[PDB]
């Protein structure tokens, strides 16, 4: 067991491994908190995640086990892992708090678009890296479901990860979560990276809605009301009946909406946002899409080990959710150096 040390940064303590140096606070919210910080074993920067009161309620556990058996699965370059988990404690009597440790990137994806416009070549790249580890993700059966500028995280080198993962288990939201429909596929995510994809394009939010009901109306405008085969898949009685009293509205010309674009990146998100999920383009068949021939390596666009995600389905008590989550800390094995 290595040595401890402890200090306050804003109002949280931090009590971490001598490992750690220089921790600078990064920002705080419902999902804990997160530190810059340098790792003398390695020679990283690093990001340290505290969760914010991981075992107060079971809520919260359920939550915090969830996060880490996502973390401690990935394993993909396009997607964020685990370098290290720890905890102060040296008992499961004792055990309070969860410290996650990941690759410090360099700036998120929100701080660039607004800041620069993006080459077509930067978009190819980005939007490529997305899919690549979506590809995983969805391999996996593990839907991220809050795909956004804020959740990717690009370095110097323009790599990209995937970042916090939509613990669910807004402007890039599918449409079939606008309407509520319970049944949602893996799909929900190309929607996202089509909301993305055409704001790199663009420089513009493309559904800067206010709420679910105007966020609809601004989708409905682009990709227009939904045919009879997609009228025929509503289950929801008020949902079929406000979408059959919608004053009707066509498919706009993708053409027309992003003129000058890349032809190419055109189709591509004519092939993303489509308003049926079934019809949705799929993240393998869209890394095949000649907009990415730069980049495509059908040998370097790998899958998951299977993901066991019985334990969503049960009940327990906070105190073995939280041993479970000890557990987890225990057996882990950090990454070969
Ligand atoms: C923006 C730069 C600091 C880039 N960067 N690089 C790695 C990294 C990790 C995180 C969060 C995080 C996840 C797993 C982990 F084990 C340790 C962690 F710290 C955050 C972050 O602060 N996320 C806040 C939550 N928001 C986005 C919803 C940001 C990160
Ligand atoms: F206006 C819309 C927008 C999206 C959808 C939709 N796309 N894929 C699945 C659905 C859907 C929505 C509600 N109920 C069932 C299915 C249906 C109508």
């Amino acid at each position: 067991r290595p040595t401890f040390y402890r200090q306050e940064l804003n109002k949280t303590i931090w009590e971490v491994p001598e490992r750690y140096q220089n921790l600078s606070p990064v920002g705080s919210g419902a999902y804990g908190s997160v530190c810059a910080a340098f790792d003398t074993k390695t020679g990283l920067r690093v990001a340290v995640k505290k969760l914010s009161r991981p075992f107060q309620s079971i809520i919260h556990a359920k939550r915090t086990y969830r996060e880490l058996r996502l973390l401690k699965h990935m394993k993909h370059e396009n997607v964020i892992g685990l370098l290290d988990v720890f905890t102060p404690a040296r008992s499961l009597e004792e055990f309070n708090d969860v410290y996650l440790v990941t690759h410090l990137m360099g700036a998120d994806l929100n701080n660039i678009v607004k800041c620069q416009k993006l080459t077509d070549d930067h978009v190819q790249f980005l939007i490529y890296q997305i899919l690549r580890g979506l590809k995983y993700i969805h391999s996996a059966d593990i839907i991220h479901r809050d795909l956004k500028p804020s959740n990717l995280a690009v370095n110097e080198d323009c790599e990209l990860k995937i970042l916090d993962f939509a613990r669910h288990h807004r402007w890039y939201r599918a449409p079939e979560i606008m309407l509520n429909w319970m049944h949602y596929n893996q799909t929900v995510d190309i929607w996202s990276v089509g909301c993305i994809m055409a704001e790199l394009l663009t420089g513009r939010t493309l559904f800067p809605g206010t709420d679910h009901i105007d966020q609809l109306k601004l989708i409905l405008r682009l990709v227009g009301t939904p045919g009879a085969e997609l009228l025929k898949k509503i289950s929801s009685e008020s949902a079929r009946n406000y979408i059959q009293s919608l004053t009707q509205m066509p498919k706009m010309n993708f053409a027309n909406v992003f003129i000058g674009a890349n032809p190419l990146a055109v189709d591509l998100l004519e092939k993303m946002l489509v308003l049926d999920s079934d019809k949705r383009i799929t993240a393998a068949q869209a890394l095949a899409h000649a907009y990415f021939a730069q980049y495509h390596d059908p040998d370097d666009e790998p899958v998951a080990d299977p993901y066991d995600q019985s334990f969503e389905s049960r009940d327990l008590l906070i105190d073995e959710w939280k041993s479970l989550t000890y557990d987890e800390v225990i057996s882990f094995v950090p990454p070969p150096l």
